[PDB]
């Protein structure tokens, strides 16, 4: 009944059945994007439109479209023609991933290429990446990916310790043709293996750890209603998936005694970047947006009972289309349970006798997604406390090279002959906030240091300051752990008991942003990952930190151009938009695998709530 459930097998069978009906899906037409719309602003919003929005790729080289419909009509809303050399091309398909190898491997300059090196071509796996924007104009207006070789010993080899420097292709996949081949010099092939289920690298398997067993007796805390409206201490949210953004978290509120009281609209993770810093012509180029160009949402795993997910796991499996518009089924691709988490509060005071301890648990919202080399995984948490806070993991394998004789600025040495270039893993989280409804501003707090003299005349006073970002042209923002800066959402015309607007704090973790030269592609594509935090005045149609359309699209969409409009966020329906990321120097330890490293933000309360909100919680 609600507008915010999961789309259904059956209503995706339905967007096909009316695309066809429609003469829009025909046998040289792909789904290249399909997703279900968010309910429109209306307050009073009754009846329920469940609508589409999809992505059209034509084989045959015709102009792709956008189409919505309605599959609660029966009719298409809207189709669109795009002019892909203008706008950017679709997202990349994952039948053209495979297209590179086969066409490479039948190209008289690669194969020149492999003889010169020996290697075999059966042998020869090709990373299909996305090519981006650069000098070349042949390019523009076609379906480039580009290509990086690597040996595979035998069909269980980990081909990723076997990197083929010196050598790049690019490809275009609709006309299915090599447009270049480089061949920069010949690098030896680094030689160990990087198989890590093989008992000789991994000697014998520790007998020393004995079993944790985390059960929950009577079942789980929280409660889910309509496939997807969870539950739980307090808290009130809908959780959906989208095939590009993944888990989204719709309707974030929290029950303050007899209210509801929302927090959060919306919440995604709307753009992730992976920038390579090795200034090498094999790899300059290289460049992902994994959430923009591949989708993260439609390479998730599934998750298995006792490894990925441990305790008692409640499973949402999420239904994307295929290529041709069938239903696919990700079964168990988001875990939920809650989990222990320490001591919440405690004090034992000597005046009054009395020993206090609460424990603190969180809700946890999880998926694992994995795009060539890399693994992700994506975590939100909700606590007793009214916290919020969000996890990236990052693992996999990294990605490799060959380390140069006399050494590397730019790489790291992983084994003999083996390197890893430098690179970063930034993401950008979409809040669509709603602190106690949709009137809100953004205020950034910073520490002040004060200076010893009358007033403060022993030298020990500080203080705060908070500056209102009124116009979106001066609501970016940049971090400064220094002095302690963080942003404060809050409401202006709603009031704690104290007569103070009612707020939530930002925490960021004030890692490094974009580390790229700003005159770059890069920079002008990833506009947003060089600041902190950006505010926007919400628009349907501003989703997306880079726009709609990443791949292959020459820059400047998104945030820049949203920002420019310089409308009023001083108390109205806002957007705020953190980046934050990871800088990795790959050190030994990230090989042959990865262990986890994470990264990540959260929200806590300041002056919601009238006091602390977890003074009900039992001693058990
Ligand atoms: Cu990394």
């Amino acid at each position: 009944a609600s507008p915010f459930r999961l789309a259904s097998a059956g209503e995706i069978s339905e967007v096909q059945g009316i695309l066809r009906t429609a003469g829009l899906l025909g046998p040289e037409k792909r789904i290249a994007y399909l997703g279900v719309l968010d309910p429109a602003r209306g307050a009073g919003s009754e009846a329920e439109d469940r609508r589409f929005r999809v992505f059209i790729h034509d084989v045959s080289g015709a102009r792709p479209q956008e189409v919505t419909v309605s599959v609660t009509n029966g009719t298409v809303i809207s189709a669109v023609e795009l002019d892909t050399a203008a706008t950017g091309e679709l997202p990349v398909l994952e039948e053209e991933f495979e297209v590179v190898e086969q066409l490479l491997a039948t190209d008289e300059r690669w194969l020149k290429a492999l003889a010169a090196r020996n290697l075999d071509v059966s042998k020869v796996r090709v990373a299909p990446l996305s090519a981006g924007v650069f000098e070349y104009a042949e390019e523009r207006g076609r379906r480039i990916l580009r290509g990086l070789a690597f040996v595979q010993d035998f069909p269980e080899d980990s081909a990723w310790a076997h990197p083929v420097d010196g050598l790049v292709a690019y490809v275009d996949v609709v006309s299915k043709e090599v447009t270049r081949v480089i061949d920069t010099g010949v690098f030896p092939v680094p030689a160990e293996h990087g198989n890590y289920t093989d008992p000789e690298l991994t000697g014998p398997l520790r007998t020393t750890q004995k079993p944790i067993s985390i059960t929950q007796p009577e079942g789980p805390s929280f409660t889910v209603t309509g496939g997807n409206h969870i539950e739980w201490e307090k808290w009130s949210l809908d959780v959906g998936f989208d095939v590009r953004e993944g888990v989204v978290l719709h309707n974030i509120a929290f029950r303050d005694g007899d209210r509801l009281r929302p927090i959060i609209n919306r919440a995604s993770i709307a753009e992730m970047v992976v920038p390579y810093g090795d200034p090498s012509p094999i790899r300059s180029w290289q460049n992902y947006f994994d959430t923009g160009e591949y989708l993260v949402g439609q390479y998730a795993n599934s998750l298995e009972l006792g490894c990925d997910c441990l305790g008692d796991i409640t499973y949402l499996s999420p239904v994307i289309s295929d290529a041709f518009g069938n239903p696919r089924e990700i079964r168990n691709g988001i875990c939920m349970h809650e989990e222990d988490w320490g001591i919440l509060a405690k004090h034992s005071d000597l005046w009054s006798g009395i020993n206090y301890t609460r424990r603190n648990r969180r809700m946890v919202i999880s998926f694992f997604t994995t795009i060539g080399n890399y693994d992700y995984g994506f975590y939100w948490y909700l606590y007793l406390d009214g916290t919020i806070e969000f996890e990236a993991k990052a693992t996999g394998v990294v990605f490799t090279s060959a380390f140069p004789e006399g050494g590397s600025d730019n790489i790291s040495q992983l084994a003999p002959g083996l390197g890893a270039p430098f690179h970063q893993h930034i993401f950008s989280a979409r809040l669509d906030m709603a602190i106690d409804g949709f009137t809100n501003r953004v205020e950034e707090e910073d520490v002040v240091r004060q200076t010893m003299g009358p007033g403060n005349e022993r030298g020990n006073a500080f203080s705060r300051k908070r500056t209102v970002l009124t116009r979106e042209s001066e609501a970016v923002r940049e971090a400064d752990a220094r002095t302690g800066r963080t942003w404060i959402i809050s409401n202006p015309e709603s009031k704690n008991r104290l007569n103070e607007p009612v707020g939530y704090k930002l925490h960021a973790h004030n890692q490094p942003t974009l580390l790229a030269d700003p005159g770059s592609s890069i920079a002008r594509r990833a506009a947003f990952a060089t600041k902190d935090l950006w505010v926007t005045r919400y628009a349907d149609d501003e989703r997306y930190p880079t726009g709609d359309f990443v791949n292959q699209h020459s820059g400047g969409a998104g945030l820049p151009s949203y920002i420019a409009q310089d409308r009023d966020i001083d108390g109205q329906d806002i957007v705020v938009w953190h980046t934050f990321g990871l800088t990795h120097f790959p050190r030994v330890e990230d090989w042959p695998i990865m262990p986890v490293d994470t990264v990540g933000f959260k929200l806590r309360p300041e002056g919601f709530f009238d006091r602390s909100p977890v003074l009900d919680v039992p001693a058990n």
